[PDB]
């Protein structure tokens, strides 16, 4: 098995991020001990109950089974249990957009949109719901290439259903979630499409803090209140210089009824042809 990384050869470098039940660390897999080894990102749990340990075992199996240019690559595990992934050096898309705004044009955002869409299309085809999709957990491999990451809330669909219900949703951020998620804790590939709409909003505002989803809710008046806005048909406003056709795609992603939202398969070509027509 080349899929097993020895604890002793994973050299801690620094922390990339920390949740409440887990963290990701930049490490060097340095078996030769000369610091020529490759950088990897390593996820582990802290203060984890047995429930979280099982979830993490599933998460590892899910990520491992996904083979897409647009999904963060599984490399292996270390055995206590640690998930080893490729390191994507440019970090999360949210911060990247803020930092490099000036050198990213509409074309580039469409490229990212298209990559994320393909990624989500691929997920759907493995009957996986991501749920957490947002600019803060999409990663940047390069200026020309993003990938979906953070499968901490990802779940495979029941084999007899196209959605699932979660019993306790925790204290996750509400501004990316579809109404059926907010009202009944329902999640599906069609709720993912809603979330993708919010990601398009993020991309095309370059994740400016003053018009973030959370900022725009506060202006436009917690869980009960947002849900009421959405049922009334209120949506995030068109980003300042957003191409009309992108804004329209967002609004479709945010259809009240899950069955009226476009599929990722239908979004893909529409985004790709806006790219051709912009560049
Ligand atoms: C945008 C802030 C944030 O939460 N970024 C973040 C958190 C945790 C991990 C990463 C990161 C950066 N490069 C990586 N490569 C692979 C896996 C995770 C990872 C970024
Ligand atoms: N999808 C969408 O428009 N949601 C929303 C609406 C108002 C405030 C925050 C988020």
């Amino acid at each position: 098995d080349p899929t097993i990384f020895e604890e002793r050869h994973l050299k801690y470098i620094s922390q990339l991020g920390k949740g409440n039940f887990g963290s990701v660390e930049l490490c060097r897999y340095d078996p030769l001990g000369d610091n020529t080894g490759a950088l990897v990102a390593v996820k582990q749990l802290q203060h984890s109950g047995p429930d979280q340990q099982r979830d993490f075992q599933r998460e590892i199996q899910i990520l491992k089974a996904l083979h897409s240019d647009f999904i963060v690559k599984y490399r292996g595990v270390s055995y206590s249990l640690r998930l080893v992934m490729e390191y994507l050096p440019s970090g999360c898309l949210r911060d990247f957009l803020q930092r490099h705004r000036a050198r990213l044009d509409a074309s580039r955002l469409l490229l990212y949109s298209s990559q994320i869409c393909k990624g989500m299309e691929y997920l759907g085809s493995r009957r996986c719901v991501h749920r957490a999709l947002a600019a803060r957990n999409i990663l940047v491999e390069s200026e020309a290439h993003v990938k979906i990451a953070d499968f901490g809330l990802a779940k495979l669909l029941p084999l007899d259903k196209d959605y699932y219900v979660v019993r306790e949703p925790g204290q996750s951020p509400i501004f990316w979630y579809a109404p059926e998620s907010l009202s009944d804790n329902i999640f599906s590939r069609q709720s993912d499409v809603w979330s993708f709409g919010v990601v398009l909003y993020e991309l095309f505002t370059y994740c400016d803090k003053s018009c973030s989803p959370s900022a725009e809710f506060l202006r436009m008046m917690a869980l009960s209140r947002l849900l009421e806005l959405l049922e009334e048909g209120q949506r995030l406003p068109a980003p300042p210089a957003c191409p009309a056709e992108v804004h329209e795609l967002m609004k479709l992603c945010w259809a009240p009824s899950p069955q009226d939202r476009p599929s990722f398969s239908a979004l893909g070509p529409q985004l790709d042809m806006l790219w051709s027509g912009s560049r």
